[PDB]
């Protein structure tokens, strides 16, 4: 649509314009985060919990025909064995692993178990509720036809060739992706409240995920394998929506990439178009905050809009990309974000695209604010993956102090 006007990221609240770095970091960025917090993802409630425990379950050092070392972790949120948890796999490059130097990693979270992300039958099938849409599951557990289902979306042995070690945590370890998975995830024992319906802003499943990313990178933190000062952190669509909320919220994480996250992820909500509010609260009312559902058929009464959310990722690099044929999650939309998140990006010294209008196909366009359309339906491709690996050697965080 073209009726809608954005709220400007470098105005603040109180109608004082923000002129430099400083005041972006120190006063702009808490105001926009609190206001993510309590309007549209809810509110998360506290980061690491005391007496969280990492457990190394298994550790293969000839994994993918020896290319590979390959460990599962059990990252467990207390210290009492009994304690909530979630399952970590994390593949490094035997290569790098030789050269006795730290690895930069891609960190996401995975649709239907880690099982999934490659045939390897040596990682353990998960034995949480996985939704029906998975592939190759019955009675919504895991069979070992899901082995690999899901590896179309992760080219393992090109991203470790490329040197990047691959570290993934199935989503429904932290909530399952059901309407009522709130109620068996990590919001219902951190800070939960002794009874009756959430809270208009707490949090939802995005909140949940995105918090698992974070937890994911304090077990990276540990590991003498990697170096976690250079983790990228992304997602496909829900969880690209979970990618973006984890990269702006913990700025630890050194590079974010959102592949077609859609509506309440990088596309615009006041541009009404494809997935609206209304549809994404109605279907998935477990996603976000309860505050956010105030905003169905009712977008131009949001104080902010998801461009201000890429914003939240400056000054590192942020990566948003489309399909061209993926209309419910709004291309020009995502795109215009990208654009109208650019002023904050300028003012730290990067540049995004620089076109009029969405670029053509395959052609990525911008520096360290970057965006590409592919031909196709909604799915994350090798393509992106070559656009994604080619902007993480540039403009990861170096491993050389500065
Ligand atoms: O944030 C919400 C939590 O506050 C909620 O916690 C539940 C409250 O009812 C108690 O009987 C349960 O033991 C407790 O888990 O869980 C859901 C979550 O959305
Ligand atoms: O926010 C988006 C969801 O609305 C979308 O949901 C899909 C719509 O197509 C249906 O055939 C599917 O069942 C359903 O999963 O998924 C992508 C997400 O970004
Ligand atoms: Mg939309």
């Amino acid at each position: 649509h073209s009726a809608y006007t954005l709220p400007d990221p470098l105005v603040g609240a109180d109608g004082t314009r923000v002129h430099d770095r400083a005041t972006w970091q120190h006063r702009r960025r808490p105001e926009l985060l609190q206001l993510f917090a309590r309007e549209v993802y809810g509110r998360t409630p506290l980061g690491r919990p005391e007496g969280m425990v990492f457990k190394v379950t298994t550790m293969e050092h000839a994994a993918l025909g020896g290319a590979a070392t390959r460990k599962e972790v059990t990252v467990r949120f207390g210290r009492d064995p009994n304690a909530p948890s979630m399952q970590l796999l994390l593949y490094v490059p035997n290569a790098v692993i030789a050269r006795a130097e730290r690895a930069p990693v891609f960190l996401g979270l995975n649709f239907y178990g880690n099982h999934t992300v490659h045939t390897d039958p040596a990682i353990a099938l998960s034995a949480r509720w996985i939704p029906a849409e998975a592939p190759n599951g019955a009675n919504h557990r895991a069979t070992e036809a899901a082995r690999g289902s899901d590896a179309q979306k992760w080219p393992v042995e090109q991203i470790l060739a490329r040197g990047y070690a691959v570290a993934t945590v199935y989503c429904g370890d932290l909530c399952p992706d059901r309407p009522d998975g709130l109620n068996a995830s990590v919001a219902s024992w951190l800070d939960a409240a002794a009874g009756d319906q959430r809270a208009p802003d707490a949090w939802g499943a995005i909140g949940v995920w995105a918090w698992g990313l974070s937890r994911a990178l304090d077990y990276l933190e540990t590991d003498p394998l990697v170096d976690a000062s250079r983790v990228a952190v992304h997602g496909h669509s829900r969880l690209g929506k979970a990618a973006l909320w984890a990269g702006a919220q913990d700025d630890r994480f050194a590079l974010v990439i959102s592949n077609e996250s859609g509506c309440g992820g990088a596309a615009l909500s006041k541009r009404i178009h494809g997935e609206t509010v209304a549809r994404i609260n109605t279907v998935f009312p477990h996603w976000f905050a309860r505050n956010f559902r105030r905003y169905d058929d009712h977008e131009e009464a949001l104080p902010v809009d998801q461009h201000e959310l890429l914003a939240l990722v400056a000054p590192r690099p942020l990566y948003v990309a489309s399909a061209e044929d993926d209309d419910w999650a709004d291309p020009r939309g995502e795109f215009l974000a990208v654009k109208a998140a650019e002023p904050v990006f300028r003012l730290f010294g990067q540049t995004g695209p620089s076109g009029e209008d969405v670029p053509r196909v395959n052609e990525p366009s911008g520096g360290a604010l970057r965006y590409h359309i592919r031909p196709g339906p909604h799915g994350m491709t090798a393509q992106d993956w070559a656009f994604y690996l080619a902007f993480a050697d540039e403009w990861l965080k170096s491993a050389l102090p500065a």
